[PDB]
């Protein structure tokens, strides 16, 4: 069926010991599979169903009405998730044109971290932050659910999954140890990329 | 300060094999407790400190604005596990008033369960269903994150936490599996209780 589940840039135990192999073997092989399995049913034959998913969440507001939540929820799934996984890596190195960038603006990387984690904590509930362009600045927002800034025309490059599946396993109640965690797995060439395509 | 974590009427291990004793700590000990925690933080020297959490949460439209949302989280928070906690037990019985008024609207107690369990694990995201009373009749609805129904004039009388922290170490992203457990366990002296008590 239409999307597909990408494959992971690396193994399931890539990322430990700060993201334990269980969940990254869940959360990909399972919850984001299960966002492909559902936006597939929800644009099967209709005209959504051969558009890029960043063109689809880009434009929510142009799904017939009667799968707009489920192509948010589970279209949103499906490129949060793809996004995540690109973005994290085992040989991290924070450096580059964005981090750069997150010194100039915020004085220090150490000071982007605290506003980082701190909104990211705060998002209560299930949700995301992120780092965004918008209109070529840097900004950090947290999105509800698998909600994305993409529909609100701010292009993310940096996105942490705060859903609890996303660190219960490991983390249990302790959001900001799982965020504290997530620095050292960060694939800022990655960030990079995404924000020299930002339009 | 002014409202307090409420001990289980039970041990932590007392639920098991359907929920895990190092969840029911968790959920108790640290989730519950913060909800505590911040929501006497947002109401001290207030005149809302001395209310009952349940007067408080059926008006959050007359919160202070500064503190709405912080009320909502947390006082929801408060309210809906204080009634999660006397709403299990090790000595379940599915029989009584709730249940025969179960049985005669749904035509049996499985339909019942049918109905709260799809729209239990339809709740994306964070959240809670509910069976209530609305002017005298039950219903079956869910709310996002600490939400309850008691704001929009409908009576709690059964919930059960959807927040993926109430079963991921158990049962991990299978929520259906979770939700089954449950019955084992729902305190059905309570539910008429509660049920009885309704305005
Ligand atoms: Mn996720
Ligand atoms: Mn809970």
């Amino acid at each position: 069926m239409a999307f597909e589940l990408p494959n992971l840039p690396y193994g399931f135990r890539a990322l430990e010991p700060h993201i334990d192999q269980q969940t990254m073997e869940i959360h990909h092989d399972k919850h984001h599979n299960t966002y492909v399995t559902k936006l597939n049913a929800a644009v099967e034959g209709t005209d959504l169903e051969s558009k890029s998913i960043e063109e689809i969440v880009a434009n929510l507001d142009s799904v017939p009405e009667n799968i707009q939540t489920a192509v948010r929820n589970n279209g949103g799934g499906h490129l949060n998730h793809s996004l995540f996984w690109e973005l994290l890596t085992p040989n991290s190195e924070e450096k580059g044109t964005v981090v750069d960038k997150i010194k100039e603006q915020w004085g220090s990387l150490d000071a982007f971290k605290e506003e980082f984690a701190n909104q990211a904590a705060a998002r209560f509930g299930s949700g995301w932050a992120w780092l965004v362009v918008n209109d070529g600045k840097l900004e950090i927002v947290t999105t509800p659910n698998q909600d994305n800034p993409l529909t609100e025309g701010k292009t993310p490059i940096l996105g942490l999954d705060v859903w609890e599946h996303a660190y219960y396993l490991k983390y249990q109640n302790k959001r900001p140890d799982y965020i504290s965690a997530f620095w050292n797995v960060v694939n800022w060439e990655k960030v990079d990329e995404l924000y020299n395509a930002a339009k």
